[PDB]
């Protein structure tokens, strides 16, 4: 079996290998990449996402979110407090101000130590899930706005015809901006491109051990767990690497730099944080291997995890027994 220890693998495709997205995902899986839950792809040197990031400051962040924590340094939840709209220009200036700027630090390890020690005592602000794309129209390989849609995959594999669209989203982050432990909706894949700015650190649990993380989260967040079996889909819970190690949870970590793609695989739980001002783009996608994960994915039906209208058809076709209850929760 390939990649039995479930290590995060890093790939360096040639321009020739970068010309067929689904073929290269399948190649990475033939080498065991999916067993880690996450892989890094470094594009060939000749490729570029866009020629210049001039004027990015004109994009509007309609509802910036302030991430307020509760709990202890290694085990906390975060809630989002809505802020007034700001442009990316205003947001970048805020990210770089004394209150929010990255602190002096020796290396990535020192910065990670500072994050887990101090995150709960600050409330960083970020822009999340902004529909849009920063790829140039003339970028033909790995353009997240021109990938095959999840609907077309489902129609090809199952012979069904469904409504819905699949479009990319932008994220603007700053030091300590945090993404909570989660898998994707319907346990889909995701792909994330870091367009500009400072790095993003990722943590990931192998899909074959995802239930261990779920059991620990129930133990550590008992009130939250009681409302909803699938409360990790609320995307509110953080658990540090030290606490994961104390409790025997298998995981890995890797840092993504500007110009690099990260792919998350079906049922790979992930979390992480930004080092400083940056801009990323992400979209969900599917392959034939995803279908059996989609059929078995847990659902939040308690109200909290309000989803996209695209997800209705996925539940309706793949999980008919669950559909009515899930709908009541929407
Ligand atoms: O999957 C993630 N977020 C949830 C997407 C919600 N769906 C459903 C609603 O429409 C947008 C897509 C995520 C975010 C980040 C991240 N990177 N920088 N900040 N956060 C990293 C890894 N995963
Ligand atoms: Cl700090
Ligand atoms: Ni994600
Ligand atoms: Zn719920």
């Amino acid at each position: 079996a390939q990649n039995p220890n479930c290590n995060i693998m890093i790939f360096h495709p040639t321009k020739e290998e970068f010309n067929d997205f689904d073929k290269y995902i399948a190649y990475m899986e033939s080498q065991g990449a999916h067993r880690a839950g996450l892989a890094k792809i470094i594009p060939p040197k000749e490729w570029k996402a866009r020629e210049t990031y001039d004027n990015i400051s004109e994009i509007l962040i309609a509802t910036p979110l302030q991430q307020v924590a509760s709990g202890r340094a290694g085990v906390f939840t975060q809630y989002h407090k809505k802020k007034k709209a700001m442009t990316v220009g205003e947001y970048r200036h805020l990210a770089n101000s004394k209150k929010y700027q990255t602190p002096p630090h020796q290396n990535f390890e020192d910065l990670e130590r500072k994050y887990w020690k101090n995150r709960i005592y600050n409330s960083p602000i970020y822009g999340a899930d902004i529909s849009g794309s920063l790829f140039d129209e003339n970028t033909k390989q790995w353009n997240l706005g021109h990938l095959g849609t999840i609907q077309d995959l489902l129609e090809k594999e199952c012979g069904v015809v469904i409504e819905g669209v699949n479009t990319p989203y932008l994220y603007f982050g700053m030091w300590k901006t945090t993404f909570a432990w989660h898998t994707e909706d319907m346990d889909l894949y995701s792909i994330n491109y870091l367009h500009l700015g400072e790095p993003k650190t990722w943590y990931v649990v192998p899909p074959e051990h995802g239930q261990r993380l779920e059991r620990l989260a129930r133990e550590l967040f008992p009130g939250s767990s009681r409302g909803c079996g699938a409360f990790l889909r609320h995307k509110v819970a953080l658990i540090s690497p030290t606490v994961l190690k104390e409790n025997g949870i298998p995981f890995n970590r890797i840092t993504q730099e500007a110009g690099e793609f990260m792919v998350t695989f079906p049922y790979g739980y992930h979390a992480g944080f930004n080092h400083g001002f940056n801009c990323a783009e992400a979209i969900n996608f599917a392959t034939p291997r995803w279908i059996d994960y989609g059929k078995m994915a847990s659902q939040c039906s308690c109200g909290e995890a309000r989803v996209t209208f695209s997800m209705d058809a996925f539940v309706r076709i793949l999980q008919p027994e669950r559909y009515d209850l899930w709908k009541r929760g929407q």
